[PDB]
């Protein structure tokens, strides 16, 4: 079973205890470390940040403690325009320039292989992005023949049905890829007027306004499309999403003013990580939703969709019993990378848990 991880770039700039360096990450927790992002420019991979040579050094160093530890580097992201992705994959000179650039370029920093992560093809882009995969791995084929061990390749593909089908040529990209991590964590559109989970497990009972938008969907779906399961990995997400009330009202179908206040450390309107969600509890009240299987949260005027210990646990029954290939975390740095937070000292709780579980019989 393999553990994902990704670790974010921008995490490093982070106020206090927020600030994460490749340096916190225990080497033994994952199996692949993916970092994020590296930019394309001139046509070719390339690094973000002012210091991603020296992050990528202290995360390439942590294969000293942990020889096996695999690493990869993620080329795209949001910050990042499709229709700049777009444009490099649709042109057989850009794209022959990126591709060749890419395999010295890992080799130089370290890494292992490449994730692509183009969020998300339009329709127009489909046939392009699956020309991109197939030619990126004969690149990789080609490389390998000079010694060292061939570069992995990865994607990472967007869960909802829609994102799906107008930008994925599943079967055809399966082939060439090592893996897919499935991003079944953005199920629950924000614009939207009322609450509402985007990591559900299963669609629930409590009206079925989109049976679709549920991990369980995404995962049938994609092997329906071919998708083999050994090279499938589900998505588990690390940090949750608020959300500021409307009413006192606060079950299902409450409505919504917006997203909720930014968090202390991560300070993005919507988004919380784990560590300043288990601090947020203090003071809540908690609630799960008993078919989907994922837990919510609620004080004041604010309101949060969350993973727990217990629901990143049954997702990691859930895909061995559907025989998955692993799991993807999203992300290390908004786990409990200190283990400050959460009462008890364990750092990284929510990716151990996992882990735990994939180690059972
Ligand atoms: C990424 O590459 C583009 C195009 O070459 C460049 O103009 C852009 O500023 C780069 N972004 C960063 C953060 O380095």
């Amino acid at each position: 079973y393999k553990l994902i991880c990704y670790y974010t770039s921008w995490s490093q700039y982070r106020e206090g205890d927020g600030s994460c360096f490749p340096d916190a990450i225990d080497p033994f927790l994952c199996t692949h470390v993916i970092y994020s992002f590296a930019n394309i420019s001139n046509n070719e991979i390339d690094t973000w940040e002012w210091n991603d040579v020296t992050l990528y050094d202290t995360l390439n160093t942590l294969k000293n403690r942990n020889p096996n530890l695999k690493t990869l580097l993620s080329v795209g992201g949001w910050n990042y325009g499709s229709q700049r992705f777009s444009k490099i994959a649709s042109k057989t000179q850009s794209r022959r320039t990126f591709i060749k650039s890419v395999p010295p370029f890992l080799r130089t920093h370290g890494f292992d292989g490449l994730d692509l992560a183009w969020l998300w093809p339009g329709w127009r882009d489909k046939r392009h992005l699956t020309t991109l995969v197939k030619e990126m791995k004969a690149e990789f084929v080609r490389e390998a023949q000079a010694g060292t061990e061939q570069l992995l390749l990865s994607a990472a593909v967007t869960a909802g049905k829609i994102a799906i089908d107008r930008g994925y040529d599943i079967a055809q990209i399966s082939r060439h890829l090592d893996f897919i991590s499935l991003l079944t964590y953005d199920f629950h559109g924000a614009w939207r007027q009322t609450v509402g989970h985007h990591s559900p497990l299963f669609r629930g009972n409590e009206d079925a306004s989109s049976r679709f938008s549920n991990a369980d969907y995404a995962v049938s779906y994609m092997l329906r499309l071919g998708a083999p399961a050994n090279k499938l990995v589900m998505g588990i997400p690390t940090f949750g999403r608020s959300y500021t009330l409307a009413s006192s009202k606060t079950d299902v179908g409450a409505p919504i003013s917006g997203p909720g206040i930014p968090g202390r450390f991560t300070k993005w309107k919507g988004i919380l990580a784990y560590y300043e969600i288990c601090d947020f509890l203090h003071g809540a009240t908690t609630h799960r939703f008993r078919d989907q299987q994922v837990p919510y949260a609620t004080k004041g005027n604010q309101w949060v969709a969350y993973d727990d210990q217990e629901s990143v646990k049954n997702k990691a029954r859930y895909l061995k019993n559907r025989q998955l290939a692993g799991a993807m975390v999203w992300a290390l740095d908004l786990d409990d990378f200190r283990g400050t937070f959460c009462g008890q000292n364990l750092t990284f709780p929510l990716t151990s848990a996992i882990k735990d579980v994939l180690a059972r019989v």
